[PDB]
């Protein structure tokens, strides 16, 4: 599985929208609570993600997510292409587990991302260790 | 220079606040436009950063930035310690250069972060390549 492949989806919780990007080869996650499922939020999230990792292609489970000119302009600019688990259920589990530790869901979501990315898998490395290892190896 | 060291500061542009985190050993940047310079925004940004990279210690040029219980609770939770260029001027340059390409400053800022992190330095690697190389080497 290519190191440049990400999957991006939205989930709903507490009337709010959680955008979840998963680095496919590693299981590493970035996520953000957005006010609305909009082309503009998606484009913005893509720019942010691409500035941080070498994002080559993005997949989704809802293709209509990527049809706005706003989104296609963000991929154009960042040089991203499209195509055309669930680690989303596990993230939601974690969120429920830490939910009480924070007032705002947005805070709980970042706690859950932290926990997911740092958890030793294979009982081995964490997803946070695997992404860095995968991308460095691909560089050299 | 230890791989776990980050510097975090706020700048002002267009009446808005830009929080800038710099990975010291590599020059890699993460940044975000926040509505207000608040303990809560800083804590939230720290949680997000720590979920993504192995953040051990954070430095700042304004120590009072880190005195709220809100912020100290985020470091406590994420296991971050404190202490007690400018690549901020260069980021501001980039921002001015792409400013016209976007309506919202927040969008321009992410474009500038992208450009900064992908630029081949030493004419060599980009900051995005160096951080991954530094952190992977430190893992193995
Ligand atoms: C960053 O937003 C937090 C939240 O959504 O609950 C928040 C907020 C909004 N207010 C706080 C006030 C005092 C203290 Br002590 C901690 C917080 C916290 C807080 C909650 C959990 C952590 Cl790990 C760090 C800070
Ligand atoms: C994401 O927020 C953008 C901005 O701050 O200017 C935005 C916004 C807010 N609206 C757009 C509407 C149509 C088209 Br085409 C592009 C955009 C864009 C846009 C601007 C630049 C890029 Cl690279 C991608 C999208």
């Amino acid at each position: 599985c290519s190191p440049g492949i990400w999957q991006l989806d939205c989930t709903h919780l507490e009337g709010k929208v959680i955008l979840v990007a998963v680095h496919v080869a590693s299981g590493y996650i970035e996520a953000e609570v957005i006010p609305a499922e909009t082309g503009q939020e998606t484009a913005y999230f893509l720019l942010k993600l691409a500035g941080r990792w070498p994002v080559k292609t993005v997949h989704t489970d809802n293709g209509s997510n990527f049809t706005s000119t706003t989104v296609k302009t963000a991929c154009w600019w960042a040089g991203i292409k499209q195509e055309f688990e669930s680690m989303n259920k596990e993230l939601k589990k974690i969120i429920g587990q830490v939910r009480d530790q924070a007032e705002h869901l947005k805070t709980a979501v970042q706690m859950a991302v932290f926990i997911h990315n740092k958890k030793r898998k294979g009982g081995g490395y964490s997803a946070g260790e695997r992404i860095v290892d995968i991308i460095a190896t691909d560089i050299q």
